[PDB]
């Protein structure tokens, strides 16, 4: 690595690991299409397995960026439209509160207060239907944003219906494969278990538990290499040869709603660059302003997503205009502000 990148990364991440007692971490900085990798500590403490560039980490809600782009790809394929009513793809959803709730609302957490978590008791397709039928919105659609797995999760599930594919098959064939993300998984195969880090929560080794809509909302596992490739693909979508995927990426970074200084994309969230770092809670209900029509992807943006599972904490951010991106993968769920601080310190110094 160029010594500047080495120095800013080590000087930022070493203290972060110490302060947050992070067992293992991988970091990629992508500068002008070139990735630079850094690793520390342990994928598995008990077995003394180090973090490497091949270690799989649970991305948690960083998975929603994949779902948002898969949904964009389906729009580009002409399979769905964000303006479509939810009921067009799930006509069994007959309760009257669904009138007026579109795929856009689901994708952007603006349906009117869908809950953060799908309840553990919800297993089957018939359980899920019952859950959504019974849900009572707090707000009219398109008025408030409440971050929710039950919202974008449903979007992901409906977005792949016309394709005929399972969600996982659609993601593999339409997103992972074309982008050469060959060590990115919704389900980690037995052959890859040797590389699957344990998460640590209160000192105990843990992996994410199955749940409904897990694939769609928080179920992707990936390596620092594939995640760097993912960030670069989103940084520079015009290099992508597959037309609908290129377009889907662009759609996921369009600005659909504004709350405060943040703009909601599909999975991705965006702020204008340069950002006040200060500008970048279990439930936070925020009124949104519709951006009518959505602004196409703005190059001078800080585009990012945080993600966690019980034992993992991930973060990706990039700035198209500066050809600069970063991925931070850790096998402990440590506070989001520490992630953003570190990422901003690194990118600002290189920018
Ligand atoms: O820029 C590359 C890359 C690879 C791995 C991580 C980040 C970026 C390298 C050259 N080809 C490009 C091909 C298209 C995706 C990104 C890559």
């Amino acid at each position: 690595a160029p010594q500047q990148i080495n120095d800013i990364v080590h000087r930022t991440i070493t203290p972060l690991i110490e302060q947050q007692k992070i067992p293992g971490m991988a970091v990629a900085v992508i500068y002008q299409g070139k990735p630079y990798y850094f690793t520390w500590g342990y994928a598995d403490i008990a077995k003394k397995q180090p973090v490497t560039q091949q270690t799989l980490f649970e991305l948690g809600s960083v998975s929603k960026t994949f779902t948002g782009v898969l949904g964009g790809d389906a729009i580009a394929r002409g399979e769905i439209k964000l303006s479509d009513p939810t009921t067009k793809y799930w006509p069994e959803l007959t309760a009257k509160q669904w009138n007026g709730i579109t795929l856009l609302h689901l994708a952007t957490y603006t349906a009117g207060g869908l809950p953060l978590q799908v309840p553990d008791e919800v297993k089957s397709s018939s359980d899920l239907l019952r859950f959504y039928q019974n849900w009572q919105p707090a707000w009219a659609p398109g008025t408030q944003r409440l971050y929710a797995n039950s919202s974008i999760g449903l979007f992901g599930a409906l977005a792949v219906k016309p394709s005929g594919l399972s969600f996982e098959q659609a993601m593999q064939t339409r997103v992972f494969q074309p982008l050469k993300l060959n060590h990115t998984w919704i389900n980690v195969p037995p052959a890859e278990e040797k590389n699957y880090a344990w998460g640590y929560r209160e000192g105990k080794a843990v992996h994410v538990s199955p749940g409904a809509l897990d694939a769609e909302a928080y179920g992707v596992k990936s390596t620092i290499e594939d995640m760097a490739r993912w960030v670069q693909s989103n940084l520079k979508p015009l290099d992508i040869n597959e037309k609908t995927l290129q377009q889907g990426i662009q759609l996921a970074q369009s600005r659909y709603w504004q709350t405060g200084d943040m703009y909601q994309g599909l999975g991705w969230e965006m702020l204008d660059w340069p950002v006040n770092p200060d500008s970048i809670i279990a439930l936070a209900a925020r009124p949104v302003k519709a951006i009518t029509p959505p602004t196409p992807a703005v190059r001078a943006s800080w585009v990012h997503k945080t993600g966690a599972t019980g034992g993992f904490g991930s973060y990706v951010a990039f700035i198209p205009e500066k050809e600069l991106g970063i991925v931070m993968l850790a096998n402990k769920n440590y506070p989001n502000p520490a992630r953003v601080d570190a990422a901003w310190q690194i990118l600002n110094a290189l920018q």
